[PDB]
C-alpha cells in the first residue's frame, strides 16, 4: 500500500470527505468504518453522528497534510466514491474514529482489509473503554 498526496475539499460526515485527488475533486468513504448516520429520512440522525462528523472535521481541516492510502481491491464502491485510509498528518482518520468508539468496524470486503486487525484492536479497546458508542 502506498499514501498519496490529497487536499481537503469539504468534510461531509464521519465517514465521507470530499478531496481533491490528482487533480479531480472526489468523494472518499473511509474504508472498515460505520460512523452513526446524521443525514438521512432513514434511521434520521443517530447517537453519536454530530459527534463522528465533528471529529473527522476537525481531523481533516486541521491537518497540514492529508493523505490517501487505497487498498488491494477495488478502489471506487458502487457510488463513485473512493475507498481509502485517510491520513491527517500522518495519523490514519479511520482508526482514530474507532479507538474513539465514534466508529465501528464494518463493511469489511475482501481484499479492501489490509488495516482490519488494526482497526479491530483498537475497536476492542474503545469497547474496553466503554466509549462514546460503547458508553
Ligand atoms: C465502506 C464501504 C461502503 N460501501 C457501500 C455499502 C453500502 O451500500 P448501500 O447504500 O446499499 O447500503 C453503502 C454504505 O455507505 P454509507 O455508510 O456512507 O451510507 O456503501 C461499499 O460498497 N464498500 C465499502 O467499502
Ligand atoms: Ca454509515
Amino acid at each position: 500500500l502506498h499514501k498519496e498526496p490529497a487536499t481537503l475539499i469539504k468534510a461531509i460526515d464521519g465517514e465521507t470527505v470530499k478531496l481533491m485527488y490528482k487533480g479531480q475533486p472526489m468523494t472518499f468513504r473511509l474504508l472498515l468504518v460505520d460512523t452513526p448516520e446524521t443525514k438521512h429520512p432513514k434511521k434520521g440522525v443517530e447517537k453519536y453522528g454530530p459527534e463522528a462528523s465533528a471529529f473527522t472535521k476537525k481531523m481533516v481541516e486541521n491537518a497540514k497534510k492529508i493523505e490517501v492510502e487505497f487498498d488491494k481491491g477495488q478502489r471506487t464502491d458502487k457510488y463513485g466514491r473512493g475507498l481509502a485510509y485517510i491520513y491527517a498528518d500522518g495519523k490514519m482518520v479511520n482508526e482514530a474514529l474507532v479507538r474513539q468508539g465514534l466508529a465501528k468496524v464494518a463493511y469489511v470486503y475482501k481484499p479492501n482489509n489490509t488495516h482490519e486487525q488494526h482497526l479491530r484492536k483498537s475497536e476492542a479497546q474503545a469497547k474496553k473503554e466503554k466509549l462514546n458508542i460503547w458508553s
